[PDB]
This record gives structure tokens, sequence and C-alpha cells, in this order.
């Protein structure tokens, strides 16, 4: 918007001062790790005779 | 007996497990030892006047 950026420009006047300060941050990301498996089971008889 | 027998024999399926368990056994045997003896005592006399 046209009239909020310019009713906060950061305007300066011949004596100066404190008059305009700012901040800076960082935020952290996350990661994980999981397992999976599975497994199977069989008989010997279940193979010769098929 | 043939149904005892055929009751008790060591039949197995297509699973296996834990059957058909054995064992065995033994026993000792003993022995001994003995002494014998006998003795004849005479005179000098019996002897000559005989």
């Amino acid at each position: 918007d046209v009239g909020n950026i310019t009713a906060k420009m950061p305007t300066l006047t011949e004596i100066g001062g404190r008059v305009n300060r700012v901040g800076f941050k960082r935020v952290e990301i996350k990661g994980k790790l999981e397992k999976y498996g599975f497994f199977r089971e069989y008989t010997q008889e279940q193979l010769d005779f098929d």
C-alpha cells in the first residue's frame, strides 16, 4: 500500500539521533528417520512336493 | 504287540518340533576272591619204627 509505505519511511532530520533501529531473526528446520521391514516364512515340504 | 508298537512309532509331521526323545543306561557287575589251605603234622619215630 502506498499510504503505509509513505507513512513509515525512515526520514532523517538535521540533528539525527536514535531515530531508526531495526532487527533480524533466524528460524530452524528439522528432519527425521524411520525404519521399515517385512519377512516371509515357509517349510521344506511345501517346496519339494509342489 | 502290533497295536502297542504302532501306537508308539516315531511319526513326524512337516513342521518338525520337539518330539521323539530317547535315553540310555548301563549296569555294573562284580566278582570275588578268597584263600584256602590245610596242613598235616607228624613225629620222627613214626617213620623209623613203622
